[PDB]
């Protein structure tokens, strides 16, 4: 009966949410590598978006077409926060190397510009429009 065949299911299924997060995480690894590799060399300067973030973007844009058919979309969305923060983290790190400041100078200016890049990129991306990517982040 209809009660059996979904228990069945159910039981078949069980382990489904937690394990896609799991082969997920190995994907957050990889763009975690990526991330760390491209930003600490990351210069700022014209002109925008710069070599480092158009790198970047297109390895989004690819994973996003190598992974969504495979992804419910509310996976997906949450896979792209996880990986925002890799890439606010990274940013962090390398606008502070550089002793980069929010304060509305040329400087400030090109990596809010880059960012523009990044933000408008990754949320053109289907599903993704609505993420809140809180890119403020990066200059705490
Ligand atoms: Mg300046």
């Amino acid at each position: 009966d209809q009660w059996s065949m979904l228990r069945h299911f159910d039981h078949i299924t069980k382990d489904y949410h937690d394990h896609i997060a799991e082969i997920s995480a190995k994907l957050v690894a990889i763009m975690d590598s990526l991330f760390d590799k491209l930003l600490s060399k990351y210069e700022v300067k014209a002109p925008v978006p710069s070599p480092c973030f158009r790198n970047i973007c297109k390895q989004m844009t690819k994973m996003h077409e190598a992974i969504f058919d495979l992804l419910p979309e509310e996976q997906t969305q949450m896979l792209f926060l996880r990986i925002n923060a890799s890439y606010k983290l990274h940013l962090k790190k390398q606008l502070s190397h550089l002793n980069v400041i929010n304060d509305g100078g040329p400087q400030n200016g090109l990596v809010t510009a880059d960012v523009a890049f990044y933000t408008g990129n990754l949320q053109a991306l289907k599903g993704l429009k609505d993420l809140d990517l809180n890119m403020a982040e990066i200059w705490e």
